[PDB]
């Protein structure tokens, strides 16, 4: 526990962040899941590589927009 539960949904075509040859994170998307014991991903440049879950993260709501966090009905 002690780390939240706000989301964990991952699928082929989902947009994500990943660590690259450069230590900074960058906008990417999932191309495949467990297909080669790894997560295949594609970057905005068009390049495709395979990584572990330990090098990939879900992007924030600020990277997508039009969210509903703390905007419940009344």
């Amino acid at each position: 526990g002690s780390s939240g539960s706000s989301g964990f949904d991952f699928k082929a075509g989902e947009e994500v962040l990943a660590r690259w040859t450069d230590c900074r994170y960058y906008p990417a998307k999932i191309e495949a899941i467990n297909k080669e014991g790894t997560f295949t991903v594609q970057f905005y440049d068009g390049v495709i590589r395979c990584l572990k879950r330990m090098h990939i993260k879900a992007m924030p709501e600020d990277a997508k927009g039009q969210d509903w966090i703390a905007l419940v009905k009344a």
